[PDB]
């Protein structure tokens, strides 16, 4: 318990109207930055609309567009082409929400075998230039959402620590994906224990996702930035909007709550994301920000907010396999923006793919999504480059 | 005793009966003769080889919607109607969260019935188009409010819609939704079938989900209701669209035994057993066999025997999924059996929930429509009778 932890708990269901003013202020950019971001965003979107990206490119319900390979060996082999273009990878062994001990055990073995393969393929490239892995805590505990948080974390900790130690041995990144809002606190407690565990000293590969659609986002970030500074671990922080919005709304509508744990207007999430990006960019000494987005306006805003100084390891962008390549082909490389992007790369069979595909459908099919609007003949470029702070009303 | 005590008790007793206890009667009821199984395998093999042959061997789901408005969807239906297909239109929208949303869905259904009835032009309930409705669209708290309150506000609304459908002589089908609303929807069906204001019209329809343990006992109740009401009830037999959600709900409810089967081939056996029940009651119900599975279709086609006329039974499929299969079914040179296309009408504001269920259907490794495109799955496996796996 701390003042920083108290701010997280206090924001859980803070009224949406009260959350917004501080985010609006922090997300407000100077005129020069806004003008430069508009120019960059226009250039990117014109390039995108000469392509055929977005929801129209999502492929068939077989989900072939979204999976990098069936096995880690297959996915690693297929990664060489984009790696020399300036992309990196974070591999996701598909599988989540284990319901039996056998399933949780299988997912653990999958993650463990992937770390060995990824770590050997990394070949000493380290946590920024080389590949990493992403895990879901719900894969590793058979009653992750339906058991007491204290006991869940206590059985989960040895498994996650063992995986982190393997990642340290090979010096690769290991990211904890963010899932449902009611599990933020548990996963954050796990992150704290790991960052204070002396067995993991000298390794900066521990990573953690924070969801900007959540009202707690800036306060989670303050806690993580402070944890990094005091632990000496340069935590990799993946800033995302969030993948479970429809489910969070449905659960909140059934819990009879007046105030949800997530925002309810998409523009509020966009303001939240930019405000939280400003917080992360002011903390690159102690954290490694990873800006996961397919929205060219969001990207261009962050690109200019970061300033002129850049080196590999300062920050990166990220995208999902099968969704982000058209945009980021206009970003990576010395002929573009010369900023790196890490591809989140699902690995598994068609069975383990289904739950992930449903979230990709809700993301690609929503009229509010950038990837849908980029292909919408009714949506102008002027609208696509609008600054969320200047639009909110 | 209470009216229909024996039939109603059998439904309640099956609700969460252990899966192993549900299956043996269904397996025996779904067992067909070797001669029928050989003929069905030949038919299924032909259907599958045609499926690929005419189709060279989309997640955003524009192919799942027939039109943005009922006028648009009706215009786009002429081509397939001329071939021998019929339609059931679905105004997209469900799970109304406010009384105003429910009123808006009601008005969409009312206007659609006028338009569909005009287009029907007296073709009747079998050859002409119909409508499908979801009760969750018509009550603002459908999954949550007590059945007494839901019934008292829902019944006048559904009765008014049924009266318009009667006035145009079109079909009106109540779609089946989550398992916890089966009982309410069935009580509503009974009151409507016994309502004299709807006399003379056989267009009332009702879905039963074969993935549910109550399915054969619900069918018993419906067939008996048809006999005592004098209505020939249209009965759409489906497997079911909410399986993933039912499993998650039952886990969250703490249940030791779920209201649905957990082995996919058990749902297939249930479907075939229930088809045998419906095919023996065509005097009092109109069976509508909704499936995209060529093996299920072939089994029912041969189970039904050589005697057929339009109005005896039909098949059904979803727009954007079933047309390739049923183009090998409708028509004198094919199987000479009719098919009604379930045709969603709406926009993105109402497409999400339906599209998610389509993705869970199309993307599941256990689904026929996925297995037909899976290089690991032989034609032998696609045509195999699942009843022989558990017999
Ligand atoms: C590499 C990568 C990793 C990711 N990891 C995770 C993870 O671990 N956990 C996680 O939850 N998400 C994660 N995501 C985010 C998620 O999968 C989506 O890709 C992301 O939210 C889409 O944002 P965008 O900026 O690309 O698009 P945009 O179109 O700009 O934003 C869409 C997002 O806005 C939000 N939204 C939509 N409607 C509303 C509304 N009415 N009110 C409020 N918010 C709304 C949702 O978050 C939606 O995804 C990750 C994304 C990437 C690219
Ligand atoms: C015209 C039409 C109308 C329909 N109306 C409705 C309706 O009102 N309500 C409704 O709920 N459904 C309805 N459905 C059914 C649903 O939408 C699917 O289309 C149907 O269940 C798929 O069955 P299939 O025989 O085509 O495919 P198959 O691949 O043979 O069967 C797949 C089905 O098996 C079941 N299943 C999958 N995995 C398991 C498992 N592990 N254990 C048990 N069962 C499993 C599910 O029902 C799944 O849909 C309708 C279908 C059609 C064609
Ligand atoms: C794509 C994001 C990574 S975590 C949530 C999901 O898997 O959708
Ligand atoms: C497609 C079937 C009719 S009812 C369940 C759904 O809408 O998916």
């Amino acid at each position: 318990q701390s003042t920083l932890r108290r701010a997280i708990t206090a924001a859980y269901r803070r009224p949406e109207t009260e959350c917004l003013p501080p985010l609006v202020e922090a997300a407000t950019q100077s005129k020069e930055i806004r003008d430069a971001a508009a120019s960059t965003a226009r250039k990117l979107i014109e390039a995108l609309r000469g392509k055929h990206s977005g929801s129209g490119s999502s492929g068939s319900m077989m989900g072939e567009q979204f999976v990098t390979g069936e096995t880690i060996r297959e996915a690693l082999k297929r990664s060489k082409e984009l790696e020399e273009k300036g992309f990196s990878y974070s591999y996701d062994m598909l599988g989540e929400a284990a319901t039996t001990a056998a399933d949780a055990e299988r997912y653990y073995r999958d993650y463990e075998s992937a770390i060995h393969a990824i770590g050997k393929a990394s070949a000493g490239r380290g946590i920024y230039e080389g590949p990493g892995i992403s895990i879901k805590l719900s894969a590793l505990h058979p009653r992750y959402s339906r058991a007491q948080a204290a006991r869940v974390m206590g059985e989960l900790l040895p498994r996650v620590k063992a995986l982190a130690l393997l990642a340290k041995n090979y010096d690769i990144g290991l990211n904890i994906d963010a899932e449902e809002a009611d599990r933020l606190e548990l996963s954050l407690d796990l992150l704290e224990v790991l960052c204070l565990d002396g067995d993991l000293s000298g390794w900066n590969g521990m990573g953690f996702v924070v969801q900007a659609y959540g009202k707690r986002c800036p306060f989670v970030l303050d806690f993580i930035i402070d944890l990094a500074r005091r632990s000496g671990r340069r935590i990799m922080v993946r800033l995302v909007k969030g993948a479970y919005w429809d489910a969070e709304i449905k659960r909140a509508q059934l819990d009879g709550l007046a105030d949800f744990p997530v925002f309810t207007r998409k523009i509020h999430t966009d303001v939240s994301y930019i405000a939280c990006a400003a917080k992360l960019l002011a903390a690159t000494d102690v954290v490694f920000p990873q800006f996961a987005t397919h929205n060219a306006q969001t990207l261009a805003a962050i690109y200019h907010m970061a300033g002129k100084d850049f080196h590999v390891g300062k920050y990166e962008f990220q995208c999902l396999h099968g969704m982000g390549e058209p945009l980021y082909e206009e970003v990576v490389g010395r002929g573009k923006l010369d900023r790196p992007c890490r591809i989140y790369a699902p690995v598994g069979t068609h069975e383990t793919l289904l739950a992930y595909l449903v979230r990709r459908l809700l993301e690609n099919g929503a009229n509010s999504s950038f990837v849908h609007r980029i292909n919408d003949p009714k949506v102008s470029i002027d609208e696509l480059i609008a600054d969320p702070v200047e639009v909110v009303r």
